[PDB]
Protein backbone atom coordinates (compact mmCIF):
# COMPACT_ATOMS: atom_id res chain seq x y z
CA UNK A 1 0.00 0.00 0.00
CA UNK A 2 2.93 2.40 -0.42
CA UNK A 3 3.73 4.40 -4.10
CA UNK A 4 4.39 1.58 -6.16
CA UNK A 5 6.90 2.63 -9.44
CA UNK A 6 5.09 2.30 -12.70
CA UNK A 7 6.96 -0.76 -13.92
CA UNK A 8 5.80 -2.64 -11.06
CA UNK A 9 2.25 -1.39 -11.65
CA UNK A 10 1.80 -2.67 -15.20
CA UNK A 11 3.05 -6.12 -12.99
CA UNK A 12 0.54 -5.45 -10.31
CA UNK A 13 -2.48 -5.15 -13.07
CA UNK A 14 -1.48 -8.61 -14.55
CA UNK A 15 -1.67 -10.18 -10.50
CA UNK A 16 -5.06 -8.62 -10.15
CA UNK A 17 -6.75 -9.43 -13.36
CA UNK A 18 -5.67 -13.08 -13.18
CA UNK A 19 -7.82 -15.70 -11.15
CA UNK A 20 -11.27 -14.23 -12.44
CA UNK A 21 -10.07 -10.97 -11.10
CA UNK A 22 -10.79 -12.13 -7.57
CA UNK A 23 -7.01 -9.38 -6.51
CA UNK A 24 -9.64 -6.72 -7.83
CA UNK A 25 -12.56 -8.22 -5.61
CA UNK A 26 -9.98 -8.03 -2.34
CA UNK A 27 -8.96 -5.07 -2.84
CA UNK A 28 -12.30 -3.51 -3.54
CA UNK A 29 -13.77 -5.73 -0.60
CA UNK A 30 -10.37 -3.97 1.49
CA UNK A 31 -11.72 -0.17 0.67
CA UNK A 32 -15.59 -1.48 0.97
CA UNK A 33 -14.58 -2.00 4.62
CA UNK A 34 -11.57 0.40 5.52
CA UNK A 35 -13.96 3.19 7.60
CA UNK A 36 -16.22 0.83 8.89
CA UNK A 37 -15.19 1.38 12.63
CA UNK A 38 -13.98 4.69 12.14
CA UNK A 39 -17.73 5.74 13.73
CA UNK A 40 -17.32 9.14 10.50
CA UNK A 41 -20.59 11.16 11.52
CA UNK A 42 -22.99 12.60 8.88
CA UNK A 43 -25.46 13.93 11.20
CA UNK A 44 -26.11 17.33 9.43
CA UNK A 45 -27.24 14.78 6.53
CA UNK A 46 -29.69 12.58 8.79
CA UNK A 47 -31.17 15.63 10.41
CA UNK A 48 -35.05 16.02 8.95
CA UNK A 49 -35.13 19.83 8.10
CA UNK A 50 -32.44 18.37 5.27
CA UNK A 51 -33.56 15.03 4.39
CA UNK A 52 -35.28 16.61 1.12
CA UNK A 53 -31.34 18.28 0.48
CA UNK A 54 -30.34 14.69 -0.16
CA UNK A 55 -30.64 12.62 -3.69
CA UNK A 56 -30.10 9.37 -2.04
CA UNK A 57 -31.40 8.75 1.63
CA UNK A 58 -27.94 6.48 1.79
CA UNK A 59 -25.56 8.76 0.43
CA UNK A 60 -24.83 11.32 2.91
CA UNK A 61 -21.78 14.26 3.75
CA UNK A 62 -19.35 13.45 5.97
CA UNK A 63 -19.32 16.44 9.12
CA UNK A 64 -15.84 16.87 9.11
CA UNK A 65 -15.53 17.09 5.47
CA UNK A 66 -18.27 18.18 4.47
CA UNK A 67 -18.51 21.90 2.32
CA UNK A 68 -20.66 24.57 4.95
CA UNK A 69 -22.63 27.36 2.86
CA UNK A 70 -22.41 30.58 4.73
CA UNK A 71 -25.04 31.16 6.92
CA UNK A 72 -28.37 32.68 5.16
CA UNK A 73 -30.61 35.47 6.93
CA UNK A 74 -33.26 34.17 8.91
CA UNK A 75 -31.90 29.80 8.96
CA UNK A 76 -30.44 26.61 11.67
CA UNK A 77 -29.93 24.32 8.79
CA UNK A 78 -29.05 27.04 5.87
CA UNK A 79 -25.34 25.86 5.76
CA UNK A 80 -26.34 22.26 4.57
CA UNK A 81 -24.76 21.27 1.05
CA UNK A 82 -24.38 17.04 0.30
CA UNK A 83 -20.98 17.91 -0.95
CA UNK A 84 -17.79 17.23 0.81
CA UNK A 85 -13.98 18.69 0.28
CA UNK A 86 -11.79 15.74 -1.35
CA UNK A 87 -7.85 15.66 -1.50
CA UNK A 88 -6.08 15.46 -4.68
CA UNK A 89 -2.63 14.75 -5.66
CA UNK A 90 -0.43 16.93 -3.05
CA UNK A 91 -2.86 19.38 -3.21
CA UNK A 92 -5.73 18.90 -0.12
CA UNK A 93 -9.52 19.82 -0.70
CA UNK A 94 -8.81 20.41 -4.19
CA UNK A 95 -12.20 18.95 -5.24
CA UNK A 96 -15.70 19.58 -3.88
CA UNK A 97 -17.02 15.85 -4.61
CA UNK A 98 -21.36 16.36 -4.79
CA UNK A 99 -24.38 14.62 -5.84
CA UNK A 100 -26.17 15.77 -8.84
CA UNK A 101 -28.33 19.20 -7.47
CA UNK A 102 -32.11 18.92 -7.25
CA UNK A 103 -34.71 21.67 -8.18
CA UNK A 104 -34.59 22.28 -4.58
CA UNK A 105 -30.78 22.55 -4.15
CA UNK A 106 -30.29 24.73 -7.19
CA UNK A 107 -29.63 28.04 -4.94
CA UNK A 108 -27.53 26.34 -2.83
CA UNK A 109 -25.32 24.81 -5.34
CA UNK A 110 -24.97 28.04 -7.46
CA UNK A 111 -24.02 29.48 -4.01
CA UNK A 112 -21.41 27.27 -2.73
CA UNK A 113 -19.50 27.88 -6.32
CA UNK A 114 -19.64 31.53 -5.92
CA UNK A 115 -18.80 30.99 -1.68
CA UNK A 116 -15.63 28.47 -2.54
CA UNK A 117 -14.66 30.42 -5.55
CA UNK A 118 -15.11 27.33 -7.96
CA UNK A 119 -14.15 27.99 -11.40
CA UNK A 120 -14.71 24.50 -13.17
CA UNK A 121 -17.48 22.43 -12.96
CA UNK A 122 -16.85 18.22 -13.58
CA UNK A 123 -20.60 16.41 -14.84
CA UNK A 124 -19.96 13.19 -15.17
CA UNK A 125 -23.43 12.19 -15.83
CA UNK A 126 -26.84 12.53 -18.39
CA UNK A 127 -29.52 14.13 -16.83
CA UNK A 128 -31.58 11.04 -17.70
CA UNK A 129 -29.47 7.44 -18.04
CA UNK A 130 -31.40 4.04 -18.57
CA UNK A 131 -34.80 5.99 -18.80
CA UNK A 132 -33.96 7.05 -15.48
CA UNK A 133 -33.70 10.52 -13.76
CA UNK A 134 -29.51 11.08 -12.68
CA UNK A 135 -29.95 15.15 -12.45
CA UNK A 136 -31.73 18.16 -12.94
CA UNK A 137 -30.46 20.47 -14.66
CA UNK A 138 -29.27 23.44 -12.80
CA UNK A 139 -28.06 26.05 -16.01
CA UNK A 140 -29.68 27.89 -18.25
CA UNK A 141 -30.46 25.94 -21.69
CA UNK A 142 -29.98 29.42 -23.39
CA UNK A 143 -29.37 32.71 -21.79
CA UNK A 144 -29.85 33.47 -18.84
CA UNK A 145 -31.14 31.82 -15.07
CA UNK A 146 -31.70 33.33 -11.42
CA UNK A 147 -30.53 30.89 -8.75
CA UNK A 148 -31.10 32.88 -5.71
CA UNK A 149 -28.66 35.29 -5.26
CA UNK A 150 -26.80 34.30 -8.14
CA UNK A 151 -27.07 34.92 -11.70
CA UNK A 152 -25.94 32.26 -14.32
CA UNK A 153 -26.04 32.94 -17.91
CA UNK A 154 -24.70 30.70 -20.62
CA UNK A 155 -21.62 32.54 -22.87
CA UNK A 156 -20.52 29.40 -25.13
CA UNK A 157 -21.23 25.94 -25.50
CA UNK A 158 -18.29 23.20 -27.05
CA UNK A 159 -19.82 20.05 -28.00
CA UNK A 160 -17.07 16.70 -28.53
CA UNK A 161 -17.77 13.16 -29.57
CA UNK A 162 -17.73 12.42 -25.87
CA UNK A 163 -18.23 15.78 -23.73
CA UNK A 164 -19.15 19.24 -23.79
CA UNK A 165 -17.59 22.32 -22.03
CA UNK A 166 -20.05 25.16 -21.59
CA UNK A 167 -18.59 28.52 -20.03
CA UNK A 168 -20.78 30.50 -18.04
CA UNK A 169 -20.48 33.70 -16.49
CA UNK A 170 -22.00 34.27 -13.19
CA UNK A 171 -22.44 37.07 -10.73
CA UNK A 172 -23.51 37.77 -7.03
CA UNK A 173 -26.56 40.32 -7.02
CA UNK A 174 -26.74 41.06 -3.61
CA UNK A 175 -22.72 41.88 -3.16
CA UNK A 176 -14.11 39.74 -8.71
CA UNK A 177 -17.87 39.37 -8.80
CA UNK A 178 -18.37 38.84 -12.28
CA UNK A 179 -16.89 35.49 -12.76
CA UNK A 180 -16.26 32.54 -15.63
CA UNK A 181 -17.37 29.11 -14.67
CA UNK A 182 -16.15 26.31 -17.05
CA UNK A 183 -18.14 22.94 -16.72
CA UNK A 184 -16.69 19.73 -18.19
CA UNK A 185 -19.93 17.77 -19.29
CA UNK A 186 -19.09 13.81 -19.95
CA UNK A 187 -21.86 12.89 -22.51
CA UNK A 188 -21.06 9.02 -23.60
CA UNK A 189 -23.00 6.84 -21.74
CA UNK A 190 -23.30 3.22 -23.10
CA UNK A 191 -27.16 2.16 -23.04
CA UNK A 192 -25.92 -1.38 -22.42
CA UNK A 193 -22.82 -2.39 -21.44
CA UNK A 194 -20.07 -0.71 -19.77
CA UNK A 195 -17.17 1.83 -20.82
CA UNK A 196 -15.86 -0.07 -23.02
CA UNK A 197 -12.58 2.16 -24.00
CA UNK A 198 -10.63 4.58 -21.25
CA UNK A 199 -9.10 6.94 -24.11
CA UNK A 200 -12.20 9.61 -24.41
CA UNK A 201 -12.47 9.68 -20.78
CA UNK A 202 -8.31 10.44 -20.50
CA UNK A 203 -8.77 12.81 -22.81
CA UNK A 204 -11.57 14.69 -20.99
CA UNK A 205 -9.67 14.19 -17.82
CA UNK A 206 -6.48 15.69 -18.98
CA UNK A 207 -8.80 18.38 -20.68
CA UNK A 208 -10.54 19.23 -17.73
CA UNK A 209 -7.97 19.06 -15.13
CA UNK A 210 -5.54 21.12 -17.20
CA UNK A 211 -8.12 24.03 -16.81
CA UNK A 212 -7.58 24.50 -13.39
CA UNK A 213 -6.04 28.09 -12.82
CA UNK A 214 -4.22 29.06 -10.00
CA UNK A 215 -5.26 30.31 -7.51
CA UNK A 216 -8.84 29.35 -7.93
CA UNK A 217 -11.31 27.22 -5.40
CA UNK A 218 -11.51 23.88 -5.32
CA UNK A 219 -13.01 21.95 -8.75
CA UNK A 220 -16.88 20.71 -8.40
CA UNK A 221 -16.79 17.03 -9.34
CA UNK A 222 -20.78 15.75 -9.64
CA UNK A 223 -22.13 12.53 -11.45
CA UNK A 224 -25.73 11.56 -9.67
CA UNK A 225 -24.67 10.46 -6.03
CA UNK A 226 -21.41 11.86 -5.97
CA UNK A 227 -19.57 9.10 -5.20
CA UNK A 228 -19.28 6.42 -8.40
CA UNK A 229 -17.66 8.10 -11.15
CA UNK A 230 -16.85 11.30 -8.86
CA UNK A 231 -14.43 9.27 -7.08
CA UNK A 232 -13.23 7.27 -10.53
CA UNK A 233 -12.54 10.69 -11.94
CA UNK A 234 -10.93 11.98 -8.60
CA UNK A 235 -8.58 8.62 -8.54
CA UNK A 236 -8.02 9.24 -12.11
CA UNK A 237 -6.62 12.81 -12.18
CA UNK A 238 -4.61 12.18 -8.98
CA UNK A 239 -3.11 9.34 -10.30
CA UNK A 240 -2.66 10.54 -13.56
CA UNK A 241 -0.39 13.83 -11.42
CA UNK A 242 1.54 11.36 -9.50
CA UNK A 243 2.68 9.23 -12.49
CA UNK A 244 3.93 12.66 -14.26
CA UNK A 245 5.45 14.08 -10.91
CA UNK A 246 7.16 10.65 -9.73
CA UNK A 247 6.61 8.23 -12.17
CA UNK A 248 4.53 6.22 -9.04
CA UNK A 249 1.05 4.76 -8.90
CA UNK A 250 -1.26 4.21 -4.96
CA UNK A 251 -4.69 3.72 -6.38
CA UNK A 252 -5.54 1.32 -3.44
CA UNK A 253 -3.53 3.89 -0.99
CA UNK A 254 -5.09 7.24 -2.31
CA UNK A 255 -8.89 5.43 -2.42
CA UNK A 256 -8.60 4.26 1.28
CA UNK A 257 -7.09 7.53 2.17
CA UNK A 258 -10.09 9.68 0.24
CA UNK A 259 -12.86 7.29 1.60
CA UNK A 260 -12.51 8.32 4.40
CA UNK A 261 -13.42 12.22 2.86
CA UNK A 262 -16.84 10.85 1.74
CA UNK A 263 -18.71 7.60 1.69
CA UNK A 264 -18.77 5.42 -1.47
CA UNK A 265 -16.12 7.35 -3.39
CA UNK A 266 -15.56 4.58 -6.72
CA UNK A 267 -18.74 3.14 -5.77
CA UNK A 268 -18.43 -0.62 -7.80
CA UNK A 269 -15.78 -2.90 -8.34
CA UNK A 270 -16.44 -2.20 -12.41
CA UNK A 271 -15.40 1.69 -11.69
CA UNK A 272 -11.98 0.42 -9.42
CA UNK A 273 -10.72 -1.76 -12.42
CA UNK A 274 -11.47 1.22 -15.34
CA UNK A 275 -9.42 2.93 -13.10
CA UNK A 276 -6.54 0.65 -13.48
CA UNK A 277 -7.25 0.07 -17.49
CA UNK A 278 -7.44 4.08 -17.86
CA UNK A 279 -4.10 4.85 -15.80
CA UNK A 280 -2.33 1.27 -17.78
CA UNK A 281 -3.53 3.06 -21.08
CA UNK A 282 -2.03 6.58 -19.91
CA UNK A 283 1.34 4.99 -18.42
CA UNK A 284 1.44 2.83 -22.04
CA UNK A 285 0.62 6.32 -24.18
CA UNK A 286 4.09 7.28 -24.77
C1 LIG B 1 -16.77 -9.82 -10.67
N1 LIG B 1 -17.19 -8.57 -11.31
C2 LIG B 1 -16.26 -8.12 -12.32
C3 LIG B 1 -16.24 -9.00 -13.56
N2 LIG B 1 -16.21 -8.26 -14.83
C4 LIG B 1 -14.96 -7.57 -15.04
C5 LIG B 1 -15.18 -6.09 -15.26
O1 LIG B 1 -16.18 -5.51 -14.87
N3 LIG B 1 -14.10 -5.52 -15.96
C6 LIG B 1 -13.89 -4.20 -16.38
C7 LIG B 1 -12.72 -3.86 -17.07
C8 LIG B 1 -12.49 -2.54 -17.48
C9 LIG B 1 -13.43 -1.55 -17.22
C10 LIG B 1 -14.60 -1.88 -16.53
C11 LIG B 1 -15.59 -0.88 -16.27
C12 LIG B 1 -16.43 -0.04 -16.05
C13 LIG B 1 -17.43 0.92 -15.74
C14 LIG B 1 -18.75 0.51 -15.56
C15 LIG B 1 -19.74 1.43 -15.24
C16 LIG B 1 -19.39 2.77 -15.08
C17 LIG B 1 -20.43 3.72 -14.76
O2 LIG B 1 -20.93 4.47 -15.60
O3 LIG B 1 -20.79 3.74 -13.46
C18 LIG B 1 -18.07 3.20 -15.27
S1 LIG B 1 -17.63 4.94 -15.06
C19 LIG B 1 -16.48 5.19 -16.42
C20 LIG B 1 -16.18 6.64 -16.55
C21 LIG B 1 -16.72 7.38 -17.59
C22 LIG B 1 -16.44 8.76 -17.70
C23 LIG B 1 -15.60 9.35 -16.75
CL1 LIG B 1 -15.22 11.04 -16.87
C24 LIG B 1 -15.08 8.59 -15.72
CL2 LIG B 1 -14.05 9.30 -14.56
C25 LIG B 1 -15.36 7.22 -15.61
C26 LIG B 1 -17.08 2.27 -15.59
C27 LIG B 1 -14.83 -3.20 -16.11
Amino acid sequence: MEAIPVKQFVKHIGELYSNNQHGFSEDFEEVQRCTADMNITAEHSNHPENKHKNRYINILAYDHSRVKLRPLPGSKHSDYINANYVDGYNKAKAYIATQGPLKSTFEDFWRMIWEQNTGIIIMITNLVEKGRRKCDQYWPTENTEEYGNIIVTLKSTKIHACYTVRRFSIRNTKVQNERVVIQYHYTQWPDMGVPEYALPVLTFVRRSSAARMPETGPVLVHCSAGVGRTGTYIVIDSMLQQIKDKSTVNVLGFLKHIRTQRNYLVQTEEQYIFIHDALLEAILGK
